[PDB]
């Protein structure tokens, strides 16, 4: 009890190894969750959103580390189902929770709930979002943020700041011209945490920007989230040094940089000391060209306003030379540094490869990604769980499933995830804080490669690197994990589109112990209302074919 004392975490501390010791708070925290249809001006243009409880960004899921959080999730959509996931929450022996359509669970129908209860044996910042095709981008998602020990000081926490792509039309709008084309999807514009203005087409200006109010002296906790469709940013805030303190939920050793480089799914949480002149700043979120198409990408803008600042008056600052912002890039394997000293302890792993291509289908043609060989092709109605309740000792597998099984407990996974083409891709593994390997450009030598094992970067979603045309294309990225926690994981590209489009596989964990969380009424309860809906609605019935909007089943 000497440690962190007048804490919820008293008795424990950084040093806490956090996968196998977690705080007994007794506390449950509970969420209501009504998913509606609705319409926002987020930049003072009027479109369709789907919301959590009529926000955007959603409510925050506020707990201290070891709390249990409880959120009661009801459809209050008409055409739509809908799945939560929390990002980055570890669902240790509790898989059924982990709210992915087509493998932990059927969509949740309109006028139907589901209780999602889950513990938070980790501690930082991360998101909740809709796990059920492009819904996730319409507005279904918000900030987790659960108190904990941090590696660095400071005095007050500004809570998310979410990075967002957005135009004025839906992704869902999108959708079809995305599939039928070669291009990427082009975005209008962006929002930090669900602000901007928006200059009109006669030159007015609309809507209103994000601002954040400093004073002198003190510092800032900011907990970046990048919770865009198809953008990777750097963000900065002019004449300001940022420290680093953790990536996605695991606390680093600091470091200061004047601009984080961030991938959709990724968290980055930094410390902004006041200690410049009262004055208003640019805080700027840059998406970076060679993976991101985005009309305004030099008006993707808030405001740091010091008191002691200029009231109704936009920042006249310069933005931090730190070079280009054309490639995606992650900070480095030695620049991230987890404080909880791990090694990945990789003798004796399983070894396997996930190449990464783009290709047509069918007549029109659809472009889908494939990942491991396959475009991922699922059921809704038919979740992996339930395939194995009916068969526990099932191997017949399909093709289309895209499984990678890990069958043994705590014996490791090394798994490349390689192309060829000049496309990076934010990989976010479920379930696990992967061990990050290798990050890299070009093609994957098998024999020259050096995998770090000494407490590389440990985290949830990292890049896939890729190298531009003129450098020949490619890259790769490689993680280990451990087999310690039974469940069907879903391992995919965090570019919402991508995933949709079949850029996913499952991860088949200790099939022979999922009864240590597997209910079938928490399964079939959700499944036959799932089912009577399809009955009378047909945006119950999955679409898979390949002359429509394709959907991988996630
Ligand atoms: C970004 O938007 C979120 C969601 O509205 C804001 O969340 C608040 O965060 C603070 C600090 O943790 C909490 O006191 C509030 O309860 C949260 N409100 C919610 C979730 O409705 C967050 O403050 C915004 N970020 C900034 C920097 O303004
Ligand atoms: C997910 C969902 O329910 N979306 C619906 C949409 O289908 C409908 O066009 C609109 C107008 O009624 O309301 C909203
Ligand atoms: C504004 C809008 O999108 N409205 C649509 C409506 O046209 C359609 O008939 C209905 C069912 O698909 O969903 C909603
Ligand atoms: C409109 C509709 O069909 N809804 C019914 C309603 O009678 C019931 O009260 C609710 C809660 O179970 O869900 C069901
Ligand atoms: C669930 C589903 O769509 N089943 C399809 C079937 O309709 C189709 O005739 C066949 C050949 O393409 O492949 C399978
Ligand atoms: C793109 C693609 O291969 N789509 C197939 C579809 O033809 C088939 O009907 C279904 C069977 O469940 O699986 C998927
Ligand atoms: O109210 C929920 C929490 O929101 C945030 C801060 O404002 C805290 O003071 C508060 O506990
Ligand atoms: O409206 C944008 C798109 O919406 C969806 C379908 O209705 C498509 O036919 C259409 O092109
Ligand atoms: O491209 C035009 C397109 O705009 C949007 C919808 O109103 C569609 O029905 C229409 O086809
Ligand atoms: O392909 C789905 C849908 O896309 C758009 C239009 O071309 C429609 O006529 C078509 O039905
Ligand atoms: O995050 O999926
Ligand atoms: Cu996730
Ligand atoms: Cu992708
Ligand atoms: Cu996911």
């Amino acid at each position: 009890s000497s440690q962190s004392p007048n804490t919820p975490w008293q008795g424990y501390d950084i040093n806490t190894n956090y996968y196998e010791t977690i705080p007994q708070t007794n506390v449950v925290r509970e969420y209501w969750f009504d998913i509606v249809n609705t319409t926002a001006a987020l930049d003072g243009v009027e479109r369709p959103v789907l919301l959590v409880n009529g926000q955007f960004p959603g409510p925050t899921i506020e707990a201290n580390w070891g709390d249990t959080v409880k959120v009661h999730v009801t459809n209050r959509m008409e055409n739509n189902g809908t799945a939560i996931h929390f990002h980055g929450i570890r669902q240790l022996y509790n898989n059924q929770m982990d709210g992915v359509a087509a493998l932990t669970q059927c969509p949740v129908p309109p006028n139907s709930s589901y209780t999602y209860v889950w513990r938070a044996e980790e501690y930082g910042s991360s998101w909740y979002h809709s796990h059920f095709s492009l819904q996730a981008w319409e507005g279904v998602f918000g900030g987790i943020l659960i108190h904990g020990p941090s590696t660095a000081e400071y005095d007050h926490d500004l809570g998310m700041v979410f990075l967002n792509d957005w135009s004025h039309q839906t992704v869902d709008e999108m959708y079809q011209s995305v599939l039928e084309s070669q291009n990427p999807p082009h975005f209008q514009t962006g929002l930090i945490n669900g602000s901007n203005i928006w200059v009109t087409a006669d030159n007015q200006t609309v809507g209103r920007r994000f601002q954040t109010e400093f004073v002198p002296g003190q510092r800032y906790r900011l907990r970046l989230v990048n919770a865009a469709m198809d953008t990777h940013f750097r963000f900065s805030i002019d004449n300001h040094d940022l420290t680093v303190i953790a990536s996605d939920f695991v606390p680093i050793v600091p470091f200061t940089t004047n601009n984080v480089p961030i991938g959709m799914g990724q968290r980055y949480d930094i410390i902004v000391t006041a200690n410049q002149a009262p004055d208003n700043y640019w805080i700027r979120a840059i998406p970076q060209s060679f993976c991101s198409d985005n009309a305004n990408s030099d008006n993707i803008k808030g405001v740091l306003h010091y008191e002691g600042a200029a009231d109704n008056s936009d920042p006249t600052s310069t933005k931090w030379d730190y070079g280009d912002d054309i490639q995606c890039l992650d900070f480095s394997l030695d620049e991230l540094v987890p404080w909880l000293a791990l090694d990945a302890d990789i003798g004796g792993a399983q070894m396997a490869e996930s190449d990464v291509d783009f290709t047509p289908f069918g007549d029109v043609p659809l472009y889908l990604w494939t990942m491991g060989g396959n475009a991922l092709n699922i059921s809704w109605k038919d979740p992996t769980l339930q395939q194995t309740f009916e068969d526990p000792d099932k191997m017949d597998w399909k093709a289309s499933q895209g499984v990678i099984e890990a069958a043994i407990p705590n014996k490791w996974t090394v798994l490349v995830v390689q192309t060829d083409l000049p496309v990076p891709h934010p990989i976010h593994l479920h379930g696990h804080d992967f061990y990050l390997l290798a990050q890299g450009f070009g093609q994957f030598n098998p024999q020259n490669v050096t995998l770090k094992t000494h407490n590389p970067p440990r985290r949830d979603t990292a890049l896939m690197t890729a190298a531009t045309p003129e450098n020949g294309g490619g890259g790769y990225m490689v993680i280990g994990f451990p087999a310690d926690n039974p469940g069907v994981w879903l391992i995919h590209c965090h570019i919402g589109f991508h995933a949709t489009e079949g850029f996913a596989q499952q991860i088949v964990e200790r099939q022979s112990e999922f009864n240590t969380f597997f209910s079938e009424d928490l399964l079939e309860n959700t499944c036959d209302a799932w089912d009577e809906y399809a009955k009378v609605n047909p945006y119950g019935h999955q679409y898979r074919a390949l002359a429509g909007p394709y959907e991988s089943g996630i």
